[PDB]
């Protein structure tokens, strides 16, 4: 039934595809020493620099140890070679449900209980990963790789690996939707507050159902609008003056005026 190893054998690849990128294939997998089904991914290695690679392999052993309800659990990370080409295996916790983006796809508007809910589940894990020792920053933190655990389930924070491979200093080409960035994520200047931005523009996709600045066509239009302070069309469509007033104190311009994390749990909204 499988079609890959992990060396020790501790899991194995199937050949039944669950997601895709430019980069990344991800295949099911299997836990021998748990009996649990994981998330195989591949990563193709040609493509990862020697600066970004060894740091995958200092990274990995950090993001093992990290046990967080809030957080997708990894397990492990090595290199691979298929047929002919070069790969790096990601194995984190197999989440089937989904992510945000389809959940907001499947039901089109989100009810508030239920935003609250998870925003603050957000939030716990975001916590958790800036309390850790030294402190872990998302980078890369959007609604595809925030990862529902069921349709009434809370919300677990995925991606962790691929963070690192987030390339903002990188010139990447004009191809299907632009993604928005924080003002400093050009600059390579950054730190906690990078992903509070992250967080209020999550928040707002999960408000308004729709994505940040759909008005511009490419990343260059969405970069002159975020470093001037022209927020987005989609930032007027929200109908809670609460909700709205969170979200406009998370993307600000200047990551010194952004609210912290502690702030936002001892928040009116979020009790
Ligand atoms: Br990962």
């Amino acid at each position: 039934k499988a079609v890959g190893m992990s060396n020790d054998g501790r899991f194995l690849k199937f050949d039944i595809e669950i997601g895709r990128g430019s980069f990344k294939t991800v295949y099911k997998g299997l836990d021998t020493e748990t009996t649990v089904e994981v998330a195989w991914c591949e990563l193709q290695d040609r493509k990862l620099t020697k600066s970004e690679r060894q740091r995958f392999k200092e990274e990995a052993e950090m993001l093992k140890g990290l046990q967080h309800p809030n957080i997708v659990r990894f397990y492990d990370s090595w290199e691979s070679t298929v047929k002919g080409k070069k790969c790096i295996v990601l194995v984190t916790e197999l989440m089937t449900s989904g992510t945000l983006k389809t959940y907001l796809k499947r039901f089109k508007v989100m009810k508030i209980k239920v935003l609250r809910s998870w925003c603050r589940q957000i939030l716990k894990g975001l916590q958790f990963l800036h309390t850790r020792t030294p402190p872990i920053i998302h980078r890369d933190l959007k609604c595809d790789n925030i990862f529902i655990t069921g349709p009434t389930g809370s919300v677990k924070i995925g991606d962790l690996g691929l963070a690192t491979l987030k390339r903002a200093s990188f010139a990447k080409a004009v191809i299907g939707t632009p993604e928005f960035m924080a003002p400093e994520m050009y600059e390579e200047k950054y730190d906690e507050s990078v992903d509070v931005y992250a967080f209020g523009m999550c928040m707002l996709e999960m408000a308004t159902s729709e994505y940040p600045y759909s008005e511009c066509q490419n990343a260059a239009q969405i970069y002159r609008r975020v470093t001037s302070g022209v927020k987005p069309a989609s930032f007027d469509k929200v109908a809670i003056p609460e909700v709205k007033e969170i979200i406009e104190g998370c993307i600000r311009q200047n990551k010194d005026e952004r609210y912290s994390i502690k702030d936002l749990l001892n928040h009116a909204f979020f009790q």
